[PDB]
């Protein structure tokens, strides 16, 4: 039982409230730069992740209760060539000792090890014909790179996107939405996810992002703000 | 400056935390029944509204700051004949002394009086060819029954719908989403709304709903739960 | 089950988030003036109370759970003659339809009617030899003007006092503290209070204050800010 | 700018939400055992500390704003010989890289290095004639083992104590209270503390405790629960 909440209007660099993995870094301007950028140009074969320093209890084995939570963040994905973007950015939950996995289409969160359980909401900028539908999309993933559900997403180059994710334990309902405030465009996806049967009691959480493996398929994956709130009923 | 938040898993009847208007009532089972139902069958020409007992400050004239808020609720709309549904349910903000207005397509919140300023998110179950696009839809309305924006909505008879509405003051961005947890279907709409130039400093808020005027065009408009949270920066 | 929280840095006049009773009023400067003041001088035989517009559920008969809550406020009591002060200011919980009671030493909250159940934390500025110990004191009262416990209080004329009250349901522990930030002085009291056996499921809450009945025994009873938070486990 | 809050009804062992230092450990029963205990008997010359995994921003150099926060916890101090208890338990704020300092009377938080800035609320069970008044007491400390203020404390062997600490940035007022719910006894202390001029922008926080250096002067220093909430205005 317990709760956790926080809010960061921007990110302060060199402060241990984030666990940076891979190429991830926080700029002097307060931006969480998940993937490498050289002179403004995003680099290929990059992978970066950022986890909140503390994990939270998503369910309790003694009471059997499951936590409900919400998280919101803003992010920007900018690409020199909007026709060739890859690979995506995702918010995810995983074991406390979670470490970066495969590059590219695996978004750094997938690579079946029953110890690498993971639930994620992905903003996929590149269609992987081997497991992706068609075109850019929002996706909800449980233990694999193949989403349990996807919805089309009209990505807008360099535009600030507001994301909201909520999980209602009582209905095991995970909802994810993306809105471009300046453009008044919006997208949403929902799926049933039984976190109690997927994840361990305690989990770390945050962001992961990768750029494409092939030349040209690059984009930035910058998070600008982040708030979170969870509550596990006693 | 200030804040307000609350959560009601269900509604207790005969308790002054709600201001009931029109035909609205709270059942012994804890359901907020906005429109009349006779022996399970919704009645026509019904109008009911429910406001939280206390208003909240949405903006401050001294500091010029604007509040950000979020609200979530679950509701059900059941109709004997799914081909003929009317008129809709809405969440709205208005002056503290707000009173029910016109029936039917006006959803009880519209009837131009600069004192009847109102912002609402509507779940419209009937297309009014005079100001509505086509088919059922989600809508964001500012001072008039004609929405500044609408998106198609696939209503599901008697199914529990989860709604989430958020307002980010910094971007004047109002977002509304509806999800059917059991069906994993979801809809969303977003629009720029400048509450500071539309509403007074203090506003009351809640639900309003109406049934059709013509025979047969009926439906229930029942709210099952409601949570709210606002924060006006100092 | 449910929750409620709010925060008011100051009080806006003519806004229905407060239910004013007796002589209570909100000044143009945002001060909650509980008792009458004429040209700066507090009047005798005055009684004023202020309740939050909405009640909250302090316990649930279905689950049997009890709510925990906290409230904080700042107040000032100024008197022309510091040797003759009366009668006091109190924070209290009572039935939703609660109305002002007796003047003077009864602090407007006492007058045994099993329907007038009340729990209060009092800041008593006048010793009533018939039921009060000796000198000014903090007190916790349950259903009567005679406190279940009192602690000495060194009141400071016109000084801003910060009050914090907390109720831990699990231990039925009610704690009340008063601090004068500028003076670094502090006082505290604690007592076991079984709200489930004292109050009804839903209660309204707020402030009550009275001035003395006899000439000279006067003081202002002004509240400057107020925050509240309750949570009733499901 | 930002915020952080959490609540732990008890402590789960082997979970990275706490940074354990010195002898500190979490029992299988969920108790945060700060100092060593051998077969129920507390050991001498022990020192243990526990910090929340993430730091929080207590003030911002860009806006100049200061955060307000509150924290509550329950703890027990049990000693074989109640006549000889040492040394104490404290809640403290310090630089993010804070490491345990001196044993015994220094409570593991003191040892003047302008980089070892620290603010703490101490529950001192042993009077150090060299810098302590007389008898057990509550104390507020800023950069040194000599408290800026102390108040007498009647410690009760093995009794659960509820602690509440609040910091109001606007008045630079730090308040600390201790109550024994079962005994209805209470103690409180308050002092002006200018955190902006004492601590760095970001700080880690938590508990520290030590047992006496001399034989016999021992006690347990067990924390049972902990909640925290901070808000740094933008
Ligand atoms: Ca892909
Ligand atoms: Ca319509
Ligand atoms: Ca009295
Ligand atoms: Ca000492």
């Amino acid at each position: 039982t317990g709760s956790l909440s926080f809010s960061f209007p921007k990110f302060a660099p060199n402060q241990p409230y984030l666990i940076n993995q891979g190429d991830a870094l926080v700029t002097s301007t307060g931006v969480l730069q998940l993937t490498n950028v050289v002179n403004g140009v995003p680099s290929s074969k990059s992978l970066g992740r950022a986890l909140y320093a503390a994990p939270f209890q998503i369910w309790d084995s003694t009471t059997g209760n499951v936590a409900s939570f919400v998280t919101s963040f803003t992010f920007i994905i900018q690409a020199p060539n909007p026709a060739t973007t890859a690979d995506g950015l995702a918010f995810f939950l995983a074991p406390v000792d979670t470490q970066p996995l495969d590059l590219g289409g695996m978004l750094g969160i997938f690579k079946f090890n029953k110890s690498n359980q993971i639930v994620a909401v992905e903003f996929d900028t590149f269609s992987n014909g081997d497991w992706d539908p068609k075109g850019r999309h929002l996706g909800i993933n449980v233990n694999s790179i193949e989403s349990i559900k996807t919805v089309p997403w009209n990505w807008t180059n360099g535009e600030v996107a507001n994301v909201f994710i909520s999980y209602e334990a009582s209905t095991k309902s995970l909802t994810a939405s993306l809105v471009y405030p300046s453009l008044e465009t919006s997208f949403i996806i929902d799926a049933i996810v039984d976190v109690k049967i997927v994840l361990p009691e305690w989990v770390r959480f945050g962001f992961s992002a990768t750029t494409g493996i092939d030349k040209g398929y690059v984009q930035t994956n910058d998070v600008l703000s982040w708030s979170f709130e969870s509550n596990l009923p006693g």
